[PDB]
């Protein structure tokens, strides 16, 4: 069994998302996030050539970032407190993915087993991002 979850982070208002399905898509590609004063707002991330249905609120500005072909994500640290505030994807190609104010409760998501890779995420929302979870696979 090489899947695995790091998760979750942040906090329970909101409604439940997973993009469980969309891993079928392909590989993450890229990345948006929706952020304000204090938050990150919204989330959407492309799998293969497909973006995911927006989750989260409207109250920011959208930030985005384009992986490079076979760029994989190998760790991710953030910060929350009731919401997310800040999230770092770390990839195999050395780059380091910063989103959101460098305030709140740290944490740092690792993947448990040899070779895997972020394939997909889960949280909550509502008109912020309530709470993230990371999904490691092969
Ligand atoms: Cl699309």
């Amino acid at each position: 069994r090489s899947s695995s979850y790091s998760g979750e982070y942040g906090s329970g208002g909101g409604k439940r998302f997973s993009h469980s399905g969309n891993q079928l898509d392909g590989p993450i590609t890229a990345l948006r996030v929706r952020v304000n004063t204090y938050y990150i707002v919204g989330l959407q991330v492309r799998y293969g050539k497909v973006w995911s249905d927006y989750v989260g609120g409207r109250n920011g500005d959208l930030e985005e970032i384009f992986l490079h072909p076979g760029e994989s994500v190998i760790q991710v640290s953030g910060k929350y407190k009731w919401y997310l505030k800040k999230l770092v994807f770390v990839t195999d190609k050395g780059r380091y993915l910063s989103f959101g104010k460098d305030s709140g409760t740290s944490f740092n998501a690792v993947p448990l087993h040899p070779n895997t890779v972020l394939r997909f995420i889960s949280g909550r929302s509502g008109s912020l991002i309530d709470a993230i979870g990371l999904h490691w696979d092969v």
